[PDB]
């Protein structure tokens, strides 16, 4: 009879999807938890050491959900009580164990609601983040050393990012970055002062007779900004009487003119550092190198060693300007910019010239630089058979810029389409890591050789219990829009006939620079909607969407809304035309960005969709953060960009819902998307005189990723689907 | 063929009720307000002159919602900019109207953003509220004189309730009290600092980039409560360069030892007033009557003029205590009591005795006390045909109580059963308000000889539509549950067939003292559920329920969610008897406390009911204000009734929702049952994994009575219902 993939298995996760987390330590060596072991391995034959045993673990007395070794490998930091903030910010407690006395040290611990701790590069200094405050451990035993004075809640934050910048710009909670050999330790300052506070009701535990109100400095599009600082602390000088010796490293004038951010930083030598700069614009970046003066102790800027970056049809980079890749001397590095014919390639650049070479091209784009040495530059694009939705590691010769090579294309054509990899300290062995469209495989390579040295993890205890099962199948086609070629999947249910006719999901985010056609082997919601519930599950990149160059991306630049939603209509309507597409069953839903969609799709009165679901939507682009809209959409005043502002709100299109079956969906304590969001778009379709589903979320966030949320929302969504799609 | 009664009917209220507003300003004449003209109607005769005419209104340039005339028709206040705030609560401006130059007051207005406002009982002083402070004036075109310094927003109330007072203890906005002739002012402070605030979000208007959250002092179960300062204001002496001459009462000393309320302030004299004073816990009842000394300037109690009123089984009167009525002299008062059965029944006070004479009785309930002469005792109650769901107009003699008449039984029999009325200055003459069962009926009688004198409207134009609309049926019955027979209504489609199978509607309110089945006539949701959908709608009254004893009334004391909601159940398992009942499609809605019981009713596991609504439900009672549950419940405290705190809640019985379809229903704005109840009821069944639907309404408080949320609710709460019932 054969079962099929059911919603209780996506959501219980029995189809277990393995994976091989390991972290480089040498030039040869990694750690790898296994079993809750931590064993060393040797990447030149394969021969492990245990570094240390599960036994030593259980004589802490907490779980520990996260490790860190020193370089040196002397010392290891414990991570346990962790607290979680926001996408990535978190608190938690940590203890330092000793390996050579195999035991914990317990005085001059590191403090409990510690915000971010890390090693120095070299030995095992240690630098951490506590009440907004950095503090330095020269001596794991020895006292702490206060760097910052002016850490305040919700005010100053030194060390770490507020909201915006977290989510943004970093997309870390750190802002620390020590120097390749512990000499200095580079940080950010946020200034929250004027930043304005969303405020929100927290309910908590049953128990909690009053609820709470949760307040961050929160800008909102066009609001007042964070300010920042950039301080190089000198550690060598760091001494209980001594004062702190730091040099502020200001922002070119170009960028010091207005509202700016700092949006990256790399380490190039002890004595050389680089800023990357954004105005608040968004289409005017900067890289500042910045070398240190040995008389003075002074970081100093020169014209020579800047590098401007502009967007003319946009912005700069994906969600940020592509980081420089320095050399060992750093006399020059590599970066990925536009190029001429608006797409993503690596650009050399010298650090005291203001004129790059391009060592890649063609109608496709550079994902990213991996790795470099002296003789090789090691990079992922979609190259291969011009699918953007793949991804492949390749290496450029530095002396010959013809001889390129792949490494990954050709080990399992079939299995393997999706590729991403992770260097050794020389960039001397690599590990590939491969996602799709085949079950995961992770293997251990030589960068001499070329070899395959070993398998980590294939997964062949999953393929033994997926052929259990009846498997819904992925196809990756294209269709022509406006004349433009654009990608599109479909998840496909078991046993697919063109003659039946099958009820269609269109599955969406069309975010800016966002891919949602990919070849990547998922176990999703669709899965089971395919496999239990016959359902087909396509999902579309149309404009607006990333790697296929500048033209598709920033085509909806200032008008966030259209293309992107239009396109999103058309390519349905080309998928209702097949044959095996039942037109009266045709449905749309997506999570935050895809959920804005999702809705100004429902707004459009095509006729196409009979229903559909928004999760955690945008529905007013004036409500969400400044770094994100103003990137696409500039600043809401008449003498920018208001109108586009105005006429691209849900609200707008209120009356058009009346035709659908609208779901909207959001938790009370995002802190994201506000709920404000979800709150002021039902009331004007309460307004309007629109029926609508609703379905609140207490105390859930963005992901609504708890347990017994994550298990309703689907079960809900699911409940609403079949009603929607007449499923029994 | 026939229409029937529709949704859009009751939405827009197509069929009109008229009704007859009077203001009675003496002895034998009233106000009306007719075509936007104020006539003085004589209830002598018949005759009525032009008092202010429909084009006075216009020439002020705004819109009038209220008028107020001056006790010597000098002047008229006039009521624009009403701005709602709680229940009773709001804040307006005001313009005052001199009648004799018919010109407007100009110089030295009444404030913006005035919280309360009245004229004095004689004359035409003014004492109104601004900014939490108390102002009079003497003349409308003087200068206002501040009497009070420490007017705080949400810590300090002169002349006005903080939150608690006005929802639960005076069910008013207003804390003045100005003496029979002017001479006294007197009012209540209200101190709020220790009293925990809720908080919650308000979006506001889709323009507001962050959503501001709104602050209400509001104490929870058990927390600390708002203290009271009660003032007597001597208004002679008020006079720019003069202090302010009050006197402050206390409460006796068996009350003023721990945590009480003013519960009601009566004027008996000049010189004589009355204060009734209730305990924290509400089972311990006062009636202070103080007496001003001329010497001194002082009010003074004395032990003999003191009256307790206590409850051993439960709490003190209905909501509060009944308020005393005394005679003109002021040597005596009556004032409704329970007697020996438990029935509230009129006893006559001395002020200086402790015994009372019951001058009423039998096993029904004194609703109220309307008017009193030196002959005779006017009174509304339930004695009538044995029924509590009636009220008629009794007038009892003070010199035989063997001769009582009743002035509205008869007058209408069939029409009428339910009665209001409005006596006027010297109870010469009064106006009898007929609600049901028939179309209400308003009528004009003389005291002297009983005689209906007019016809004021008999809703002539809304019977002549009803006979083109399918109008539902109203049948009140009596079932025996437990041996104690109990009071049940149903609302039954047209043309009522007992071979078919009609599924069942369960509206329930059933909260302490409270009454689901009378006689008024209500054009309602009810009423189109019935004629276009054709349901059966009934509602009952089980244990817990008022006006039929305190046996009945008391029998949910300490345990508020058993007895009413397993009389609920039972009472329904009856229904489902009866043949034209579909069992397998019985349903219960409910708003407030009605909403509290359909969710414990659905969660009790009974098998009986296949889905339910919950309109702004209290889920916990730690969660609702410290007055009105306290009085039910005591204190959430190991000590006194926290195990029956415990087990109350509707999140205790999450587990037994999986059997049926939940749909909850809450404003975000409510600000009596707060969102917080249904944000942690919803979470506990997420927590449990049952499913179930949800319906937020932006910015809405309890009422959810804003034009489209109103018609928005009943729209989804019909679909939901349709679907449950399977109904096309
Ligand atoms: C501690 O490490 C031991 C290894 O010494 C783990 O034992 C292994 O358990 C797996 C199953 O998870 C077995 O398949 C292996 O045969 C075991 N290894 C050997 C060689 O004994 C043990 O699981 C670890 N303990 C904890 C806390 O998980
Ligand atoms: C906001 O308004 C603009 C301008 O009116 C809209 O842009 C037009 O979109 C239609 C597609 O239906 C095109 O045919 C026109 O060429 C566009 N006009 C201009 C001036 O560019 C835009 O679509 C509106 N935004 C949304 C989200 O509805
Ligand atoms: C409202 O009540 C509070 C008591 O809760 C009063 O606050 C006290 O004021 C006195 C005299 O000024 C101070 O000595 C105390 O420190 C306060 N008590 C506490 C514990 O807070 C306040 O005065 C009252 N307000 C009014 C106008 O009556
Ligand atoms: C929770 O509190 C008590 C738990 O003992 C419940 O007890 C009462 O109700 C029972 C109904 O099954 C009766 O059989 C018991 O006689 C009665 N307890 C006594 C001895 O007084 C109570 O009903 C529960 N309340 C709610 C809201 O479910
Ligand atoms: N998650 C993403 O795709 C990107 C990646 C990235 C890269 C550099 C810096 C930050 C980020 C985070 N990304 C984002 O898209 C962040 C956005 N806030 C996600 C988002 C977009 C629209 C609406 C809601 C929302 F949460
Ligand atoms: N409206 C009512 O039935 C009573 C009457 C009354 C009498 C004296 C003083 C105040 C009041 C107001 N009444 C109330 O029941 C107030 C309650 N807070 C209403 C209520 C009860 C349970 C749950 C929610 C809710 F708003
Ligand atoms: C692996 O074996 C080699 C033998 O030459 C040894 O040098 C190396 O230390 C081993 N690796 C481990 C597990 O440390
Ligand atoms: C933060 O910025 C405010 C102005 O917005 C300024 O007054 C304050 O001094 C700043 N604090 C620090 C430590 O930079
Ligand atoms: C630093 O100063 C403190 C307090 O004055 C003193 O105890 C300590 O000895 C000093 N440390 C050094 C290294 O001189
Ligand atoms: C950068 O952005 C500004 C403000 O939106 C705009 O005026 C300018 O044209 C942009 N510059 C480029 C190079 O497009
Ligand atoms: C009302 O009209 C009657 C007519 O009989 C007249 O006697 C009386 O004066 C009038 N009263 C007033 C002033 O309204
Ligand atoms: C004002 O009153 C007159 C009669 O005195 C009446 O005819 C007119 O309709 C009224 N105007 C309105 C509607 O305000
Ligand atoms: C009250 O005092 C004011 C100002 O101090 C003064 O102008 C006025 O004359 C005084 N009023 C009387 C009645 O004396
Ligand atoms: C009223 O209730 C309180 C608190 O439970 C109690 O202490 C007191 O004795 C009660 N009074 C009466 C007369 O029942």
């Amino acid at each position: 009879s054969r079962r099929t993939y059911t919603l209780t298995d996506y959501l219980k996760s029995t189809f277990r999807v393995k994976f091989y987390t390991l972290q480089w330590i040498s030039d040869h060596e990694y750690l790898y938890k296994q079993e809750n072991n931590i064993l060393l391995f040797n990447a030149e034959y394969g021969n492990s050491s245990i570094f240390l045993e599960n036994s030593t673990f259980d004589e802490l007395g907490y779980s520990t959900n996260d490790y860190s070794v020193s370089p040196d490998r002397q010392f290891i930091l414990f991570e346990y009580n962790y607290v979680k903030q926001w996408r990535h910010s978190y608190t938690a407690s940590y203890d330092i164990y000793d390996l050579n006395k195999r035991q914990l040290i317990t005085e001059e611990r590191i403090p409990n609601n510690t915000q971010w701790i890390t090693w120095s590069p070299v030995g095992h200094k240690l630098a951490y983040v506590w009440n907004n405050d950095i503090y330095v451990k020269n001596e794991p035993n020895l006292s702490s050393q206060r760097i910052t004075w002016t850490g305040k809640e919700n005010v100053i934050y030194n060390g770490v990012t507020d909201w915006v910048y977290e989510e943004e710009v970093f997309s870390a909670y750190s802002a620390l970055w020590w120097s390749p050999n512990g000499t200095f330790l580079a940080y950010a300052q946020f200034n929250d002062t004027e930043v304005p506070l969303i405020e929100y009701s927290f309910y908590s535990d049953e128990s909690l007779q009053y609820p709470k109100t949760v307040r961050i400095p929160y800008p909102k599009a066009g609001a007042e900004n964070p300010t920042v600082k950039f301080f190089v602390v000198d550690t060598r000088t760091l001494s209980p009487n001594a004062s702190v010796t730091s040099y502020q490293i200001v922002p070119p004038a170009s960028v010091l003119i207005g509202d700016h951010y700092l949006c990256g930083v790399t380490w190039v030598t002890e004595e050389r550092i680089s800023l990357q700069w954004i105005r608040r614009a968004q289409n005017y970046s900067i890289i500042d190198i910045c070398d240190y003066d040995e008389s003075t102790g002074r970081w100093i800027s020169s014209v020579a060693r800047q590098h401007i970056e502009i967007s003319t049809t946009g912005w700069v980079g994906r969600f940020r300007p592509a980081e420089p890749h320095f050399t060992s001397d750093g006399n020059s590095f590599y970066k990925i910019i536009s190029n001429e014919e608006g797409y993503k390639h690596i650009c050399h650049f010298q650090t005291d010239k203001s004129n790059c070479t391009f060592i890649t091209k063609g109608a496709w784009e550079v994902i990213g630089i991996e790795a470099l040495t002296s003789d090789y530059l090691y990079y992922i694009s979609n190259e291969h058979k011009g699918m953007p939705g793949g991804r492949n590691l390749y290496r450029i010769q530095l002396n010959d810029y013809t001889k390129v090579t792949c490494l990954s294309c050709e080990l399992n054509p079939e299995r393997c389409q999706y590729y991403s990899a992770s260097f050794s300290n020389k960039a001397k062995y690599y590990q590939l890591r491969c996602f799709g469209p085949g079950l995961p495989l992770y293997t251990l390579h030589s960068s001499s050789s070329d070899k395959e040295l070993r398998v980590l993890e294939d997964n062949s205890a999953l393929d033994k219990m997926l052929q259990d099962v009846q498997m819904p199948s992925k196809k990756l086609d294209v269709i022509n829009l406006h004349g433009t070629k654009f990608w599109y999947q479909m998840i496909l249910p078991p046993h697919f006939d063109k003659s039946k006719k099958y009820p269609l999901l269109i599955e969406v985010y069309a975010g800016p620079c966002s891919q949602k056609v990919d070849t990547v082997f998922r176990l999703s919601w669709a899965t089971y909607l395919a496999s239990t519930e016959n359902i087909i599950v396509a999902s579309f990149d149309g404009r607006g969407s990333g790697y296929q160059g500048d033209k598709i991306m920033h085509a909806i630049n200032r008008r966030l809304g259209t293309f992107e939603v239009e396109d999103q209509i058309e390519a349905t309507r080309q998928f209702s035309k097949m044959g095996f597409v039942d037109d009266k069953r045709i449905a749309i839903w997506g999570w935050s960005y895809g959920g804005y969609v999702t809705s100004m799709v429902l707004g459009a009165g095509s006729g196409v969709f009979k229903c559909g679901i928004a999760v955690a939507p945008v529905s007013k682009w004036e409500y969400y953060d400044s770094v994100y809209t103003e990137r696409y959409m500039g600043l809401p005043t008449p003498e920018d960009n208001l109108d586009y502002y105005r006429n691209s709100t849900v609200m707008s299109r209120a009356e058009n819902f009346k035709q659908v079956e609208y779901l909207l969906i959001h938790g009370t304590a995002d802190d994201n998307v506000h709920f404000q969001q979800s709150a002021q778009l039902s009331k004007a379709l309460v307004d309007a005189g629109v029926d609508f589903q609703t379905m609140w979320y207490t105390d859930e966030d963005h992901g609504i990723a708890s347990n017994m949320a994550h298990q309703h929302i689907y079960t809900h969504m699911s409940h609403f689907l079949k009603q929607c799609f007449s499923l029994p």
